């Protein structure tokens, strides 16, 4: 869990930055050296994220090397060189439809594992997916993540905070209730963003106007070039009723079959 600071080499230029803090590129001496992504600061929220990540073991989840306490608290991760999914698709609009299906199905696989593990992500969005290659996606940013209690299928938040409302299910807004089903809702928004090549959902709308629109039964339209079947799944993830909304096991199966169907059609 705890890493030796002298084994860590940090690069001067910041790889990434945001309201969360900063991301720096580094090297961790393990016989070989390991290229790492280091998240810098709050201490309770960083240790809590590390505690969640330590318990996770999946190919479609960013791996935590460990934590380091120096000048600031550091979350040391395995490097995904291509960065955030939304920023990548924005910079590469020539990425084929099949490649978008491949990447969102990988996210559904990591989320399926996360659901089986009774963990709620609570910040599933394209900005929080990282690319190892153009054909390899991993879920990151576990700072709002909660291990569900043995007796409950949801996490109840005690009062409001800094929340990405455009990704949140109506029950998250109306009852402060976060489940794997509510992560399914965020995933539908994530699908929309990927098929819109990193475009922001609910363009020019306030958080409250988005709540008003969803309550009326209105949903985001089909992105240009997005297949019928993927927009149907998007709308299914956007089922207002938590009970009738599918879980990741069913969302991953629809994506898995659709991907192989596109793969077959290709050759
Ligand atoms: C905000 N900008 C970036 O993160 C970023 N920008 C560029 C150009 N990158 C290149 C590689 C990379 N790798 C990489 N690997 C493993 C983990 C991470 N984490 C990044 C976050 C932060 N979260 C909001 C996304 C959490 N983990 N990041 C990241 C970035």
């Amino acid at each position: 869990v705890y890493l030796d600071r002298k084994l860590l080499t940090l690069e001067d230029k910041e790889l990434g930055s945001g309201n969360f803090g900063t991301v720096k590129k580094g090297y961790y001496q393990m016989k070989v050296v390991k290229t790492v992504a280091v998240k810098i600061l709050l201490k309770d929220e960083l240790l809590a994220e590390a505690n969640v990540m330590q318990q996770l073991d999946n190919p479609y989840i960013v791996r935590m090397i460990g934590i380091c306490e120096a000048e600031s608290w550091m979350l040391v991760m395995e490097m995904a060189e291509l960065g955030p999914l939304n920023k990548y698709l924005q910079q590469n609009r020539h990425v084929k439809d099949k490649n978008i299906i491949e990447l969102v199905h990988q996210v559904s696989m990591g989320m399926k594992y996360l659901e089986e593990s009774n963990f709620v992500h609570r910040d599933l969005a394209a900005r929080n997916v990282l690319l190892v290659t153009q054909h390899y996606a991993k879920i990151s940013d576990f700072g709002l993540s909660k291990a569900l209690r043995a007796d409950e299928n949801y996490y109840k938040a005690q009062t409001h905070g800094k929340w990405p409302v455009k990704w949140y299910a109506p029950e998250c807004i109306n009852y402060y209730k976060f489940s794997s089903k509510s992560d399914v809702w965020s995933f539908g928004v994530l699908m929309w963003e990927a098929f819109s090549y990193g475009q922001k959902p609910y363009r020019g709308m306030k958080g409250s106007e988005v709540t008003a629109m969803l309550e009326k039964g209105e949903r985001m339209g089909c992105p240009a070039g997005c297949p019928r079947e993927m927009y149907d799944l998007m709308n299914l993830c956007w089922t207002y009723d938590v009970e009738n909304r599918p879980g990741f096991a069913a969302v991953e199966l629809r994506l898995r079959n659709y991907y192989y169907d596109v793969v077959n059609h290709h050759h």
